[PDB]
């Protein structure tokens, strides 16, 4: 994509341009602030669009878009996603790539799940604090979880109301729509906020060998996960379903996963994976043409773990230690998130700052994430990929009912 | 109704299982916190309802439902619901059933009836502070009153705009429908969580006694009010615009009366006070037919006053003295609340935490009130039938003119 | 008009009154603020309509109503405003007639042009604080700037989807005619509220000369900056663009201008003003018809200026210094305000409290200005038609491409 050749060609202009600054001379405060703010400017118009994108996307989809197969898919779908992003957080939590009570944790994550009040929710979540007398208290930072809740009910609660829902649900298409040209237009600004925000990155580090270190260890974490999960838990859970040869399964699937590797994208690997599992599997088409481009969509494994692992990645390196709730909403957050960085277009870097806004994370690492994210893309398009075709396999055996 | 059978097992289910731990050993506080916890879930999702409901219904009826007869009418029952309200408030007050700047306090009020800012309105209220230098500070807590006044601005607008307005009618009808779907779906997790809340108050308690009693003349004050407001204010207004003898206007009556405290529904007692008006008093079917299906939706003279006692008992219960303007919210909001708790399917729970959230008061304590409810119901039922009935009387007299 | 002539004896009753009361005797502080406070209920019911008008406004403007003569038209209309605009900030600012970090200021403004969150952006804006560590804090103030550039993308976004976008555009013109019938509702209190806010501000003052001088200033003021802009700007704009007679030009318009003083509506000064056009300086009908009425609504140079005097004379009087930042959301507001002063009816007022509330400014110095407003109106209707006729100018003579 032109906008992928922009953002590289951004963050190389501003790796250089940072050391270019870096090494020129120390450069005061106020001046990297400057050389910063047009990238949080960026994070700024991207954060705007989260609650208006939640709202119009889940009431668009629980609601306009909803058989045997489709439970079949839509459950394994869940299932896989939501083990990448826990793998995700349990691999980062391990590795630990960063360097800058517990019941009540699960409690307050439970209450900002059911939030006493939704403009309260879109802004403020709920705390307990120690007084030992402990008390709820607000704190800034948008409830994402409970808001999400709410449009799932909300979303579902529409769909059971069939046409009679049909202008709510027309209004909140064309918001969709609306929000999404927005995200668009944004993402065309991104390489010069990308730009900048390296720019500033550089020029604020102490040690370049330190972060550089954090960084790599942080893409080993990555590839560590997609090892795991696109080469022992999805092969492991065909087997255990489909009591098959999953060394069979790859043999058929390896022109696909070369296709993901090459193009980076489930979508031109799409017709390939067709191909691949019509023809050398021999699954049903019918069970094929559903599941596979339904997966090119919300399934995204690798896409999930990646998230649960940056944003933790991100925490790490602000010397912040997540809560078990924090990280149960990492968990729950980089799900979705995962799901809707495939659905909605260029929304990758919304769907980030979804996840760190989420645990009230410091935004503006996003940066080295971005830096790092072309090499990335290629490899969890690849786990993306092998996740959906194993789906294929899983429903067609367990659809022999027919 | 299921329902109805299922939230007073639950009642009981909690009340045995509050006991058996209180009388087993003391619980320590993290252990009785989660056993209410999922009751402070019921308590945080029906929260979570009333901004949609109070936007979704007032719209919905201020402009989708809107002669002589029904200015008649409607001019009956506001006015009964508000001495129902206000008795309700004087009876508290006075009995005072629960143990543990004036002028501010109502230019406050009228401050919060405007609120400066509808999305601040949503979870925030005005107050006055003396620093003796008085300022206005914001407080949480939702403004209910402004809020609603707003809406009805702006639902009578909608109203005053016709079938211009269509398309904004449509929207929030459904979105009514849905947030009812909502309420419905919460309504029936109600049961389990009214156990949780009531088998966390019991164990909590120093003193069962004490709040036996507290919640015995709670239950003198209720009906003590619903024998004043049914037995003396009704008759006396009946006679007052009649000049009738309100002992023979009862005398037909007494089928429906008696079917009221029986069938515990207005609804149910219906087809029985339309005979009861029509054949024995012999009220002009045409004034019957309009006001007696209406009145069994907004007229809740019983209804308001069990609200505002309930509302002042929760406040008097939690060591709170109300302001005049609290007093007066209570008041507006028993009134509205009412005419809702009667308009809204199992709306009754929501329309309570409506009044305790308005007047900002701790919200558990419901739970004693859900248990003590079942009795009174069929008793406030009564005096609902009732004054829709003498309406009827009222109004055929006051259209002679025809 | 009825309400023009209303809000005169309004603003002489209260004059009066507040004589009456303040020669009476020393008024105890708590019957002041019960004089004004059915004024202060008047400046709430109006910023309570802010927001909403604003949505409203915004969306069905840039949907609904959106060739080369129409850029050249709304490309005059805007510069000449944002002209009127920032004379009327540097005059207020010179004259200076009240009496009782800079970089930071700007990208405080900057970033709350984009606010990370739209319910915060309604009741909330981002400052600067120093701790000298700096730090973002938030503060109480709906961030009007932020709101109205995420509704300009959000309306541009909508037109750019044509018809696809029709329901969301009914939705927003009801919301709109809605929200105009409450506006026009409330103004119709306002001659009762201003009266009560006059009565309230005489009592309080120590001093009716020192505040007959800064008001009598801030009249010289406004008019200084009507001469400077319509009687030199204006035509030296002219003749810049057409490099014509000027003085020939107002010779035509001349009739119009009389018109304007007298009429002090540029609506019924409209058709006179196609007269002395096409007429006298004989402007093609096409660029007269097209601009004339267009501009009648949106071109208000005049009340521009009058808007950004007004606020800075407000914040002076209130001893405020306002901030880089401030001046520039002034003089943005007061081009905006301008704009919709004119295009939606009896909104003056509101289009004030705008501007105040963007500031964060003591709103009920407002009766001081509406005490004045009388004089001022036929005046800025002058330059407010003036700039209009000229534009018919500048658009004919760069449209002789045709
Ligand atoms: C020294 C430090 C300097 C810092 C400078 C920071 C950048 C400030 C300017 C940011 C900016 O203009 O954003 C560019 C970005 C991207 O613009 P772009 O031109 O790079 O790419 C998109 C191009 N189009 C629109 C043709 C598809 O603007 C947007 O996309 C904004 C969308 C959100 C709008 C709502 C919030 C902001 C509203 C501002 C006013 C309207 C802007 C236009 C909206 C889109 C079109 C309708
Ligand atoms: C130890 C302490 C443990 C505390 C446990 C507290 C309870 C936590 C779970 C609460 C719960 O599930 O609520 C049950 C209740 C009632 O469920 P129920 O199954 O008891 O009764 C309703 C059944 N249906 C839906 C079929 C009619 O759920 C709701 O009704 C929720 C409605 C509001 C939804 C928006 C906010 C919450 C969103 C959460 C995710 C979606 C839930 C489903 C929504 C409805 C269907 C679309
Ligand atoms: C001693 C100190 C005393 C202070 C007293 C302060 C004034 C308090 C009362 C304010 C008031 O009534 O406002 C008058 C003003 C003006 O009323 P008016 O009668 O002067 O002029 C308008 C007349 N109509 C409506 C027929 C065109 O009311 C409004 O216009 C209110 C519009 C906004 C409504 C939303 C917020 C307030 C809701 C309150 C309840 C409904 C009111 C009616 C709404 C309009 C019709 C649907
Ligand atoms: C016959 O085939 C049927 C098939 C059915 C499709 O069903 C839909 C079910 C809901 C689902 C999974 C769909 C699309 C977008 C999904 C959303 C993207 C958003 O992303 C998030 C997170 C990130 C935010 C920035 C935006 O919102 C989520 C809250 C939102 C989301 C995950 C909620 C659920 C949505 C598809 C059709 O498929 C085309
Ligand atoms: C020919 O017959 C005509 C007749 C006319 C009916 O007119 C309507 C007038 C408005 C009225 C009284 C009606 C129904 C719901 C009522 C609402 C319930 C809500 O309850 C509240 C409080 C509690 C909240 C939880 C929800 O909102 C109020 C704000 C809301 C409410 C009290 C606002 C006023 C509404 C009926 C038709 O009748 C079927
Ligand atoms: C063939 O002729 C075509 C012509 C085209 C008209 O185009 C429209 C372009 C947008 C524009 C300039 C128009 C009307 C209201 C204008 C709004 C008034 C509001 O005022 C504000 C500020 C004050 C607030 C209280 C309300 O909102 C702004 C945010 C809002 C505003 C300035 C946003 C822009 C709007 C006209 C038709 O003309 C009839
Ligand atoms: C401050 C901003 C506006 C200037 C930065 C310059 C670069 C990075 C940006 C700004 C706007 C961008 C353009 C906006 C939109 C499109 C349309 C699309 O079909 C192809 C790319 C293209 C043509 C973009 C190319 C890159 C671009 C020129
Ligand atoms: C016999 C074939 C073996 C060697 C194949 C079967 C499946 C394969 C894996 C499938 C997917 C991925 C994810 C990718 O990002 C890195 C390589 C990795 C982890 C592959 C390594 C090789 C592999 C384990
Ligand atoms: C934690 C929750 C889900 C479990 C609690 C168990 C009990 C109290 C609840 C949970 C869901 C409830 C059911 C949900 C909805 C309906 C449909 C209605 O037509 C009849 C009652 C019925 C069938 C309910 C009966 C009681 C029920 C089984
Ligand atoms: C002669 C008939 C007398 C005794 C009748 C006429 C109306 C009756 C009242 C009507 C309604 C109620 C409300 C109910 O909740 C308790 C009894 C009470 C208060 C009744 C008591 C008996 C009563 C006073
Ligand atoms: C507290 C308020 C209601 C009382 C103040 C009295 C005066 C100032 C106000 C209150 C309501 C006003 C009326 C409301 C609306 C209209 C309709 C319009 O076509 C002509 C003027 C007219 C008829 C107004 C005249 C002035 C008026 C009588
Ligand atoms: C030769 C004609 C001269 C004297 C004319 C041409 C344009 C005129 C100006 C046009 C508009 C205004 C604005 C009005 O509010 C005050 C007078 C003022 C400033 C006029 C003063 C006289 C003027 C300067
Ligand atoms: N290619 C896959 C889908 C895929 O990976 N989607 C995706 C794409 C971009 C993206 O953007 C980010 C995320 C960050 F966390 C970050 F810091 C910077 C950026 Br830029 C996030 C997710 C397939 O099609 O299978
Ligand atoms: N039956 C009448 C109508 C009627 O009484 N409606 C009603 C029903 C339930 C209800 O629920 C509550 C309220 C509480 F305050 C509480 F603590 C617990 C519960 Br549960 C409130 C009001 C008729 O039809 O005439
Ligand atoms: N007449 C012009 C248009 C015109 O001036 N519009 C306008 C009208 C009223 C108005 O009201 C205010 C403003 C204040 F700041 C104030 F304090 C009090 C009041 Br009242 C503001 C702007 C034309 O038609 O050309």
């Amino acid at each position: 994509n032109l906008l992928l050749t922009l953002t590289v060609f951004g963050v190389i202009l501003g790796a250089v341009c940072g050391g270019l600054l870096r090494l020129a001379s120390p450069i005061h405060p106020d001046v990297v602030m400057l050389i910063a703010f047009p990238g949080d400017i960026l994070m700024r118009m991207l954060k705007m669009l989260i609650l208006p994108l939640i709202i119009s996307s889940l009431i668009t989809g629980l609601s306009g878009l909803d058989g045997r197969l489709g439970t079949r898919a839509m459950v394994y779908y869940m299932s896989t996603t939501i083990i990448a992003a826990v793998l995700g957080v349990i691999l980062v939590l391990a590795i630990h790539p960063g360097n800058p009570s517990s019941l009540d944790a699960f409690l307050d994550l439970i209450r900002n799940l059911f939030p006493e009040n939704l403009v309260q929710a879109c802004f403020q979540q709920i705390q307990t604090v120690t007084k030992i007398k402990k008390g709820l208290e607000f704190k800034d930072g948008m409830n994402v979880l409970g808001l999400i809740g709410f449009f799932i009910a909300f979303g579902i609660a529409m769909g059971k109301m069939g046409d009679q829902a049909k202008l709510m649900v027309d209004f909140f298409n064309i918001l969709n729509e609306i929000v999404m040209k927005l995200v668009i237009m944004i993402m065309w600004y991104s390489p010069l906020g990308i730009a900048c925000l390296i720019c500033g990155k550089i020029i604020a580090i102490k040690d370049l060998e330190v972060v550089a270190r954090q960084l790599g260890m942080y893409m080993v974490t990555v590839i560590i996960g997609l090892i795991i999960h696109g080469g022992i838990f999805l092969p492991l859970i065909y087997f255990v379903v489909t009591r098959k040869n999953p060394f069979s399964f790859f043999a058929g699937i390896f022109q696909a996963w070369i296709t993901a590797l090459g193009t980076a994208s489930s979508a031109g690997t799409l017709p390939v994976t067709f191909r691949c599992l019509e023809e050398n599997l021999g699954i049903d088409k019918r069970v094929t043409r559903f599941v596979l481009p339904v997966g090119a969509t919300i399934n995204m494994d690798g896409t999930a773990l990646y998230e649960a692992v940056a944003a933790i990645f991100i925490a790490q390196m602000n010397g912040v230690v997540l809560d078990g709730g924090q990280i149960v909403t990492v968990s729950l957050t980089a799900t979705l998130a995962s799901v809707g960085a495939a659905s909605i277009p260029s929304a990758g870097l919304v769907t980030m700052l979804l996840i760190l806004t989420a645990v009230g994370l410091p935004t503006e690492d996003i940066s080295l994430l971005v830096a790092v994210d072309w090499l990335l893309d290629r490899m969890r398009t690849s786990v993306n990929v092998v996740g959906d075709s194993f789906g294929a396999g899983i429903v067609y055996h367990l659809s022999k009912s027919e």
